[PDB]
């Protein structure tokens, strides 16, 4: 057999763009395992179509879909934005295909749909996460220091959280034109916090690093907590061994040899590569929904128009295998909320760098809080 | 006159074209993000205001 | 929701520039009875609403 899932890859020249990043080569190497697997598709021929696109044209993927959807693949990778994807899953409610997230999207004030799931974390179970450790820190004077309104979005069940615990809270977001704490770094130091919790991009906050190392706000007494996950391909070792009190996370359950394998496999492959948190969650996003096809019944996705009205007949029915896929990768397991259908089943690894280095020194999960 | 569900652009997504199809001169999308997502993208492709 | 609280986040940023307090009061959205939120500030006492 030769099955044929569809591929969507955003880029500033979008297909113009030749650039194959970190998650457009674990998208083609995640197929190269199955490819070698007889343990997955054993004689079906794991195949694809890629459809590069630029940045929030909703004309080229009102094409591009189309495109894979009069072919029929067995697979939809969601768009990293949200503009667009509104009339994707908008087209695939529309004819009887699931949709998938990648990412958080904003939910639907509305509607309620049928063809979605997240394996992307819950932000209040987040919150959950944070009220277990700074009540337990006895953190009562911080900042709500970021760039995103997104972060704000996402998190005001934390802002709706100080009824129970008592923290006096700030609010500073960066120039929005730029990436600048030197102003801020004064505004810090004018405001005494050595307690802080960071909410951005590790691309921007390596900058703003710099900018804390330029302002020699690199010391133990400032105990903070990022939340990021990948900084091992950036800098580490002299913010450690200046001697710092810092936490971040992971939930990429490295215990396992198979976990620590499948990454330094990976860690070889591109060039300026280890493993990064998209690629992981791409390579077990990939390796749900073949193990969801193995095991489904004979369903083979209807070339429908867009010119048409058609609706492919299997639709909610592999929603319902989408939705009760349980497949544990190297993320933890993963299982959906079933009151929302999500995936809420993830675990933080709580990892802090001293200036040994980094050392997990506890987990999070949502069934036990902080376990040290 | 078009007319659309509340966060639906697969009706949208035939009735923008028929206007453009039809020709029209102005879009005053609605007060919804998820619909002019989808719309002003386009209208930022084919020259429209 | 906190979409509105987007576009008046510089009002948040101004107990970031000079001294109020504030409390962070969202309607009930799993339903719609705002008694216990109601009842909450009956007991906050809090009359700058």
């Amino acid at each position: 057999h030769v099955i044929r899932i569809g591929g969507i890859f955003e880029y500033a020249d979008g297909p113009n763009a030749q650039v194959m990043n970190a998650e457009e080569h674990a998208f083609r190497f995640s197929a190269n395992i199955i490819n070698r697997n007889r343990t997955l598709l054993p004689n079906t021929t794991l195949t694809y179509d890629i459809q590069r696109i630029h940045f929030h044209d909703s004309f080229e993927a009102t094409k591009k879909a189309c495109d894979q959807l009069a072919l029929g693949v067995v697979a939809i990778f969601g768009p990293s934005q949200g503009s667009t994807t509104n009339a994707v899953q908008s087209i695939c409610n529309a004819l009887e295909v699931p949709h998938i997230q990648l990412r958080w999207k904003h939910h639907p004030l509305d509607n309620k749909d049928t063809f979605y799931v997240n394996l992307y974390p819950d932000y209040a179970s987040l919150s959950h996460a944070i009220l277990d450790l700074v009540q337990s820190l006895k953190w009562r004077s911080a900042t709500v220091v970021y760039d995103d309104s997104t972060g704000l979005i996402r998190l005001q069940e934390l802002i709706m959280a100080p009824s129970r615990y008592n923290i006096r809270l700030k609010i500073r977001q960066l120039p929005i034109d730029s990436d600048d704490s030197r102003p801020l770094l004064k505004e810090m130091k004018r405001g005494r916090e050595f307690r802080i919790i960071f909410d951005c991009s590790h691309t921007m906050a390596a900058q703003i690093l710099k900018q804390a190392m330029a302002m020699g706000m690199m010391t133990e007494y400032y105990h903070f907590i990022f939340t990021t996950l990948d900084l091992y391909a950036l800098d580490l070792e002299p913010y450690r061994y200046s001697g710092v009190n810092l936490t971040g996370f992971r939930i990429l359950n490295v215990d396992n040899p198979h976990v620590s394998a499948i990454v330094e496999k990976w860690s070889m492959e591109r060039l300026q590569g280890v493993m990064m948190t998209d690629a992981a969650l791409l390579y077990d996003a990939v390796h749900i929904v073949s193990v969801t096809y193995q095991r489904a019944p004979q369903m083979t996705v209807n070339s429908l128009q867009c010119h048409r009205h058609k609706a492919w007949r299997f639709g909610g029915r592999f929603m319902n295998f989408i939705k009760e896929a349980q497949w544990e990768g190297l993320t933890g397991r993963i299982v959906f909320n079933k009151t929302s259908g999500l995936r809420t089943d993830f675990d933080l690894d709580i990892i802090s760098l001293k200036e040994d280095g980094l050392e997990k020194v506890g987990v999070w999960s949502p069934a036990d809080g902080l376990n040290i």
